[PDB]
């Protein structure tokens, strides 16, 4: 990018994943000039991990910018993020690295080296680490659950695969 | 739908349309068995908005996909400023035999409320306000008014995806910011082909 070459470590459980997250991503990426933002779903932080895998797959699909790692989930046991950003590093050695995931999960992670491999973005709805306040992220995952646990539609809150893969493997009734 | 004939009447300036939009429909139609959403782009505003040819045509694009959305051009070739009342006239000589159900924003729902002539809209159709997170009635008059209305001639729905908001897209497009995923490609696009905040 303009300010050499930066890649984005989005970290989460994607459980599922939905229109917050990509905008959120999409933002992260403009605000620091990131080359491509690497979702990476947790292996074990809740839906099987391969389900997490696909939903993110389909929905990061469309976007040139976009991939998905497995580096998590394929490593197994606990997922810390000292890991991921190692795995990552070994990837793209040449890149600063910008950990990106929800203000709260990166509230706690911080209970020291880390800071040594990557830059920290933190994300969330407005109210070395930056903070960045995304609308979007009003829509939650938590929410998404609960309206196909009611069966409600989950159409433009997420991609029409992702709604699709929910509904086909009937994921949270 | 399972409660008889509902048409859903989403009348907005759309400048530009978003997910929030396309969300609120989708829950109201859900929530108030609809069979069909028909959008109306508001015509004349009562404030500069893109020519209503675009705001059309984008409406047109982000609701093509869906099987139970529809555009209508009553409001935007009518002429003058848009009358709710001449909104929902046009389309109940169109649709006769549904129930209409007219879905705007809250705080556009409490504009129309204090329009001198409310009354006769509720024979015409019954609202939906739907609102954003933080939303909150300042106005005691409308909160009265609510009170002299039949059950389920208003009813109030908030959707936290309306925390996307048209003045913040065009905010973005002005400071060349992506608009990706707040709103569909073709969208997106069509902003920047006709370069509509710049
Ligand atoms: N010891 C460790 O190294 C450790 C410990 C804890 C977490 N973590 C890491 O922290 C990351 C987040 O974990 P999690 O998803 O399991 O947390 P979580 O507990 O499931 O979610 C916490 C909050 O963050 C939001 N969020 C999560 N990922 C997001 C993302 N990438 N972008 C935007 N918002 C996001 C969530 O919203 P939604 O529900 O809508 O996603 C929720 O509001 C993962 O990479 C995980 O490995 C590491
Ligand atoms: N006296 C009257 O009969 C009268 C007077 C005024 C308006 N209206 C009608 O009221 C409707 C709204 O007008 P407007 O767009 O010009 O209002 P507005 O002032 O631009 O919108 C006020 C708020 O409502 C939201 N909003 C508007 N339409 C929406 C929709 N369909 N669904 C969800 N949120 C919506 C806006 O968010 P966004 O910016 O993101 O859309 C904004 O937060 C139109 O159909 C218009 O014809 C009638």
């Amino acid at each position: 990018g303009a300010m050499g070459r930066r890649l984005g470590v989005m970290g989460g459980t994607f459980d599922p994943i939905h229109y917050g997250h990509l905008v959120a991503a999409s933002e992260v990426a403009d605000l620091f000039d990131l080359d491509e933002v690497v979702f990476v779903p947790s292996g074990q932080p809740v839906s099987a991990a391969e389900h997490r895998y696909l939903m993110t797959v389909i929905a990061t699909a469309s976007n040139p910018r976009f991939s998905v790692s497995r580096v998590d989930i394929d490593r197994g046991g606990p997922t810390y993020t000292k890991d991921t950003l190692a795995d990552l590093h070994a990837l793209h050695p040449d890149s600063e690295l910008y950990f990106t995931t929800g203000a709260d999960a990166l509230a706690s992670i911080m209970s020291e080296e880390l800071f040594e491999l990557a830059r920290f973005v933190g994300v969330s709805r407005p109210g070395a680490l930056t903070l960045v306040e995304i609308p979007a992220l009003a829509i939650s995952s938590t929410d998404c659950r609960q309206r196909a646990e009611q069966s409600r539609p989950l159409w433009y809150l997420m991609p029409d695969g992702v709604v699709q893969y929910v509904s086909k493997r009937r994921l949270y009734t």
